[PDB]
């Protein structure tokens, strides 16, 4: 077993999400986040927190899971994270996603399997040059102390994976992806989830400062609306994970606070030719070069 190790991660991700509910909460100024704790027999359980209807915040969710199941088919399993998803009420701060987890596998006769994922990403509606450029930044410099093609991979690994091929279409403007991580010693790795995490709040916090009280229209929340049918679609079409925890046992609510608070479709809607609407799927999400 590797149990002291898995503890140590464990208070790493529970005070991770106190830190961001707080960092979030502070933005806000309203609304604060409240707690709903489960548990599942035999399976262990979580502490998602929840958002709703902030003076900036309109649905955000926090989650913190850690689950326990026998069946590496037929391994006894742990499985620990905190997965995030934040919706703006302004059209101008971008919605933001982050993930921070670890996977350990007891094997008979064995050394038990473990691998760490992760990542963050932007979504912006009305996007901005330099907050694209700046939240790339915060990716690149996290990642430098541990390698230095860590950034190129994981940046090029969330393009890959955060795409909607029927639509040829990115969900946003990127971040870092990864998944699989044991190729570093254990404690490297924890450093470099314990880096994303808080790079996340290095990254997100100061644009949602900046933009938040950016005047905006009701015609800009239609655009952003319907905007946010495409993130439904990602989550619910191509996402593995919601794909995977929804097929498979999963708590609904808590793996489903990614979805939008309001989100529209119409028959091939497009954004007017010409507008800032338009320049987010014409310019800033096939620029993938921000550094």
């Amino acid at each position: 077993h590797m149990s002291l190790a898995v503890e140590a991660v464990k208070d790493f991700l529970l005070k991770l999400q106190d830190d961001i509910c707080e960092a979030l909460e502070a933005e806000d100024g309203q609304a604060t986040f409240v707690e709903d704790k489960w548990t599942r027999e035999g399976g262990g359980g979580g502490r998602t927190r929840v958002m709703v209807d902030g003076a900036v915040i309109e649905k955000g969710g926090v989650n913190f899971s850690h689950v326990y199941g026998k069946g590496i088919a037929g391994c006894n399993f742990e499985a620990m994270g905190v997965s995030l998803v934040i919706h703006p009420k302004n059209p101008h701060v971008p919605t933001s996603h982050a993930n921070v987890r670890l996977f350990v596998a007891e094997r008979e006769g064995k050394e038990p399997v473990w691998w760490f994922g992760g990542g963050f990403d932007l979504t912006p509606y009305y996007a901005v040059e330099e907050d694209c450029r700046d939240f790339h930044q915060v990716a690149q410099d996290l990642c430098k102390p541990f390698g230095a093609d860590v950034y190129a991979r994981f940046k090029g690994w969330c393009d890959e994976y955060f795409f909607i091929p029927y639509r040829n279409e990115a969900r946003g403007i990127g971040g870092l992806f990864f998944d699989d991580l044991n190729e570093w010693p254990f404690e490297k790795c924890f450093e470099f989830v314990q880096a994303v995490g808080k790079g996340y709040m290095d990254a997100y916090i100061p644009i949602v400062n900046r933009r938040k009280n950016t005047p905006y229209t009701e015609q800009q929340v239609e655009f952003q609306e319907f905007r946010r049918g495409r993130y439904a679609e990602f989550n619910l079409v191509i996402d593995r994970g919601t794909k995977f925890g929804l097929q498979s046992g999963g708590r609904t609510e808590s793996i489903l606070i990614s979805l939008p608070p309001r989100a529209r479709w119409g028959y091939n809607w497009q954004p007017e030719p010409g507008t800032p609407e338009a320049r987010l799927t014409e310019y800033f999400l096939t620029k993938r070069q921000w550094v």
